[PDB]
């Protein structure tokens, strides 16, 4: 499912991400835009052999089980395929854990390079929230 900007904003807010761990909604929407272009089915493979999955591009080396990333962890305790669903609950539950891990949103490389320090408020402009 390719989410619409405001559509996602609403879903994220509903799932308790606005101001989660001190990060305003604009940060979460900007991170999704740059990580997957709002596509829940996005997948990207890394050189280490791990893969990133979904809307938030969560990594198989540490967060989910994809059965093909030897010696990796499954901190979110879910199969990576669960992160590709049209329903973002699993992706959100897992993101909450990641963001609380010590590095904040820096865990998302697109966030650090394209969202961090920008006017993230722009990503929620005109949305009925």
């Amino acid at each position: 499912k390719v989410f619409g900007r405001c559509e996602l904003a609403a879903a994220m807010k509903r799932h308790g991400l606005d101001n989660y761990r001190g990060y305003s909604l604009g940060n979460w929407v900007c991170a999704a835009k740059f990580e997957s272009n709002f596509n829940t089915q996005a997948t990207n493979r890394n050189t280490d052999g791990s893969t990133d999955y979904g809307i938030l591009q969560i990594n198989s080396r540490f967060w989910c089980n994809d059965g093909r990333t030897p010696g990796s962890r499954n901190l979110c305790n879910i199969p990576c395929s669960a992160l590709l669903s049209s329903d973002i609950t699993a992706s959100v539950n897992c993101a909450k854990k990641i963001v609380s891990d010590g590095n904040g949103m820096n865990a998302w490389v697109a966030w650090r390079n394209r969202c961090k320090g920008t006017d993230v408020q722009a990503w929620i402009r005109g949305c009925r929230l």
